[PDB]
């Protein structure tokens, strides 16, 4: 199968991608981090609380790949095993934008728990929609969506840069333009996946 990861800066398109494949008679598995089985969604809402207690960074990182490790084994690995494509609303490249990027903590941290989490398992491809900070945004607040503006740059930053260093993996799309242009993006990037298929 394929594993596909959408991310971007903080704030549709993934629906319009999985009936282009559904159209082309593939399975296709929708899901998203930190999140996509019972317990892993219970600690999705332990990470966006606004909560009374500051959680600790490292707890924060802890937590994502808590979350991810679950879902790797009872969602992922499955689906890519019956020849499923996974799009997944957001990955480790998030952890290195969000964790990294915003909140400051070493790559290597990241690169550590990556591996010792996932093998050498990485997704096949990564769509990253790209907008301005402050639109993004734009689309109540939850704990990383009230985050500072610096946050935020960073955290788009930080998937350009993942993206320009590995270009073979990424595919980088305006979302800033409107929607017909967006979903024409999608179209013209299926080709390469039908064949990375
Ligand atoms: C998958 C993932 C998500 N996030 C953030 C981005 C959103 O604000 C929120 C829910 F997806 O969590 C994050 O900070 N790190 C991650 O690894
Ligand atoms: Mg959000
Ligand atoms: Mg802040």
């Amino acid at each position: 199968g394929l594993f596909v990861t959408l991310e971007g800066p903080e704030g549709t398109n993934r629906d319009y991608l999985a009936e282009r494949l559904r159209e082309r008679g593939i399975e296709v598995q929708l899901t998203r981090e930190p999140g996509g089985t019972p317990l892993a969604e219970r600690i999705r809402e332990l990470l966006l609380a606004p909560s009374d207690e500051p959680m600790a960074a490292d707890t924060e990182l802890l937590l994502m790949f808590a979350a991810r490790a679950q879902h790797l084994a009872g969602v992922i690995r499955p689906a890519l095993a019956r020849g499923a494509v996974v799009l997944c609303d957001r990955f480790t490249d998030a952890t290195y934008a969000y964790q990294g990027g915003g909140r400051g903590l070493p790559e290597a941290r990241i690169a550590a728990l990556e591996s010792f989490v996932q093998g050498d398992l990485r997704p096949d491809l990564t769509l990253v929609f790209d907008l301005p900070v402050e639109i993004g945004l734009a689309r109540r607040l939850d704990r990383f969506e009230q985050e500072d503006r610096r946050f935020f740059e960073a955290v788009r930053q930080t998937y350009l840069q993942r993206a320009a260093q590995a270009p073979e993996r990424y595919q980088v799309l305006d979302a800033g333009l409107p929607l017909a242009e967006v979903q024409a993006g999608l179209d013209r990037l299926l080709p390469n996946l039908l064949e990375r298929l």
